[PDB]
Formats: structure tokens, sequence, C-alpha cells
């Protein structure tokens, strides 16, 4: 693998709420650091809602001489707001790509489940649960806004341009320079999926797969965050009582990096760095312990700094040191 990533949340925005409430650029630049150096990543898919954001992430990374895919990532958006968001995203991208950084473009993300308008529903929530013939209008619409948006952020950005898609929305590969795919185990046939996909022949990615670290999180592959209630802001409670299971979260990511290598794919970025908001509470109540949920290889507390990186807010997972020993060598 050329492009050995990790996905970085720089803040989500969903009916402008942040999925990380603090983004201090001294924090970012060390834990990017540690990308690097620790978990041995060679490449950084820098995610949110916020152009800034991203930009002062995407910059840090490139400082460190990692691989930049920056990558917008509207929630709950209509197409003139994601169109917005593409342009002020691809003119920061460019000035970065100029400075000479190595800038990948990522044009949303699983865009007729994360926003409205190319599959019935008013949430995420309602559209996944429509997966009980649309398939063809949803493509037809997919395709024609990534049309639409690929000219508006190739006459911003001179880069390579990818959208991280899900399978179903059968993506014309054509205006793109890489193929990159959202990618949950959930068993039998996978490698031979990730060989066909690699065999159109266009550079592949897998730009999002991970588990989250509860007993049986794995299974559900990317519903595991079906386990959380949600309150005004973000995450608030777990709905029932579930063990930690880190170890399965590690074999989870660990078993697909090495189907992707098996099949040939060109990079694949662990989901995710962190998830902030879904706190850790190891010491009281596991409804409490939204870092169960979390597909996150930290853990965050609110309220005290690690032990492993004294300095850091979280602490490694299981699947933190998998991460680093696949990526190592």
């Amino acid at each position: 693998m050329r492009a050995k990533g990790i996905s970085y949340d720089t803040g989500f925005v969903k009916n402008g709420a942040t999925s990380r409430k603090r983004f201090d650029p001294d924090v970012v630049e060390r834990e990017l650091r540690i990308i690097r150096d620790d978990l041995h990543c060679t490449a950084v898919r820098v995610m949110g809602g916020d152009p800034e954001r991203i930009e002062v992430a995407a910059a840090h990374a490139a400082d460190l001489g990692l691989e930049v895919w920056f990558s917008p990532y509207p929630l709950e958006l209509t197409a003139e707001e994601m169109l917005s968001l593409f342009a002020d995203c691809a003119e920061r991208a460019e000035r970065l790509r100029r400075r000479g950084a190595e800038v990948v473009f990522v044009v949303g993300a699983e865009l007729s489940l994360m926003n409205p308008g190319f599959l019935p529903g008013d949430s995420t929530d309602e559209r996944v649960a429509l997966l009980r013939e649309q398939l063809g209008e949803v493509s037809a619409r997919v395709n024609a806004f990534l049309g639409k948006a690929v000219q508006l952020v190739r006459e911003r950005f001179d880069g390579k341009v990818t959208y991280a898609s899900v399978p179903f929305e059968r993506v014309d590969w054509a205006p793109f320079d890489i193929v990159s795919m959202d990618l949950y185990r959930s068993a039998d046939r996978f490698t031979d999926g990730v060989r066909d996909l690699v065999a159109q022949g266009k550079p592949v990615a897998i730009t999002e797969f991970g588990a989250a670290g509860y007993q049986g999180a794995g299974d559900r592959g990317a519903l595991a965050l079906e386990i959380v209630e949600y309150g005004k802001d973000g995450p608030v409670r777990l709905k029932g009582d579930h063990a930690r299971d880190e170890p399965g979260q590690a074999a989870y990511v660990r078993e697909l990096l090495e189907a992707f290598d098996a099949g040939g794919v060109d990079g694949a970025f662990v989901f995710t760095f962190a998830l902030y908001d879904h706190v850790h509470r190891p010491d009281g109540d596991p409804r409490d312990d939204l870092d169960l949920a979390s597909y996150g290889i930290v853990k965050v507390y609110e309220d005290r700094l690690g032990a492993t990186y004294p300095d850091m807010p979280w602490e490694p997972k299981a699947a933190f040191t998998t991460l680093a020993e696949y990526y190592r060598g």
C-alpha cells in the first residue's frame, strides 16, 4: 500500500453542531506528528465541515510531510451549501498544493446518505433505513451532482480529485483521478470484491473502514453508532450496557487492512483517529462510556490527560498498537 492512512476529524458540522468542541492547533500539530511518527501513516484524510479547520490541520500535516487528503464531509447540506463548501475548500487546497504539498481533494462523502435530495428521507437514519430499484435514480442524481461539483473543484484546484463513495451509488469514475470507496465488512467474498474494485485500473483508496469498540461491534460494520442516543449537540448516552472489546476493534481493522493489501489497493484510511465528543468514562456506568461506540482508535477523556502521551487528552486503544505495527512493516 502506497498511502498508509488514517482519517482525522477536524469537526463535522451537522445543523451547526460541531463534532469537535475544541480545535486547538497546538494539539492538532502534535496529534498529526504522532500519526506520522508512532502510527507510521504516510497520508491523512483531513475531514470536516469547517474549511478553515480543515485547512489548519492540512497545513500542519503537509508541514510534517504527510500526503493530505483534503476532505470536506458535508452533513445535511443542500446542494447549494455543498457546492459553496467545496468551492471554499478547493481554493484552500490549491494554496497548499502550490506550496509543494501533495494534496488529493475528496469531493464529499456518501452524499446520498449524508445529505438530502438523492434518497428519500429527512435524516441519515431515515435514508439508511430505506435500505430494505430507486438505485438507478439515486445513481443518476449522485453522478449529476458530482459532475457539477468536480467541474467546480477543477476550476479551483489542479491536483488529483476523488470522492468517498459507497458501493450502491454506482459512481461514474470517468471524471475522477482516484476511485475511492467506503467499505465495511459485515464477510466471505470480501477480498474478491476488493480485487474487482482494483481491476478497473485507476488507483483505489478505501477512504473509510473501521469498527467501534464494544463486544459484537465489528459484526454491525458501519451501523455501530446505533447504540447511541443523540441529543441537541452530539451523543448523550448509550442505549444499553455493553462490554468493551478493544481486541475485537483492533482485529477488525487489521483483517480489513490485510484484505486491502491482498486485493491491491493504492491507499487505505482507517476510520478513525478519534471521535472527540464520544468521551471515555471508564470509571462509571457503561451507558455513559460513549467511547464504547467510537470508531476512534484513541479513547478521549473529558477531564484528564493520558498516560502514554502525557500532554494528550486521550489514550491509545488496542487498535492503535495494531495499526502502528501494521504500517511499520
